[PDB]
């Protein structure tokens, strides 16, 4: 469907703003292999977007770890903690989120990234992160399931003041549970998937695009950039 305008945009952080996908690869990949198996790309499909606890029951009923999810995500975080601040901004995201700010463009994060897990891989981007309107996090007490389920961005589009229809509401995200979560939330959405995701799994979103660089804000009724 061709884009329509859209007043208030809503991002994902991990894998979309920030690096931290090859953090939680890097992880699970060597917790994976003690068990001879390859945490692959159909795997990460699966559980980018989900929470902690929901991806890491995923990792264990696909691959079939020994493990609960519990203990994997323990573990996976106590390993996690050691990297998340070396997180770093994707490309294009600095140029975008300033240039929706100069021009009063509201936007919000809408991650399903637990408190303390955002406070980490946040740590050197607070200035970055202070930009936008509002933050939902993954263990918002209105949020009860991680995306594909819409209500991460329901709920974040509600925080608005006033608070648009979900149809004026554009998701910015870089995996296929969030495009999911976006579509039945009734947004449009832009996706900037990794090139390893499958092309069933990048083919569903408004506009699909390699970089946030390449993202023309005027397709949507934005200003261009200057
Ligand atoms: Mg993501």
């Amino acid at each position: 469907a061709p884009p329509q305008p859209v007043t208030h945009l809503i991002f994902d952080m991990d894998g979309l703003l920030l690096d931290t996908e090859r953090l939680y690869s890097v992880v699970f990949q060597e917790i994976c292999n003690r068990y001879d198996k390859k945490y692959s790309w159909d795997v990460k499909s699966l559980v980018m977007g989900k929470k902690a606890l929901e991806a890491a029951q995923i990792i264990i009923d696909v691959l079939q770890l020994p493990m609960s999810k519990e203990e994997l995500v323990e573990e996976s975080q106590t390993k996690l903690k050691e990297v998340f601040p070396t997180a770093a901004l994707m490309p294009g995201a600095e140029k975008l989120i300033i240039h929706l700010r100069k021009h009063g463009i509201p936007f919000a994060l809408a991650t399903s990234s637990g408190s303390a897990s955002f406070d980490m891989k946040t740590s050197r981007h607070k200035e970055f992160f202070s930009l936008f309107s509002h933050i939902v996090l993954g263990d918002d007490p209105e949020v009860q399931h991680g995306k594909p389920d819409p209500d991460i961005f329901l709920a974040c589009a509600k925080r608005f003041s006033p608070p648009p229809a979900m149809e004026k509401c554009l998701v910015f995200e870089d995996a296929p549970n969030g495009v999911e979560a976006a579509l039945a939330a009734g947004m449009q959405v832009v996706m900037v998937p990794d090139g390893n995701l499958s092309r069933d799994l990048t083919t569903k979103a408004t506009l699909v695009l390699n970089s946030l660089q390449d993202f023309q804000p005027e397709l949507f009724g934005l200003p261009s950039y200057e």
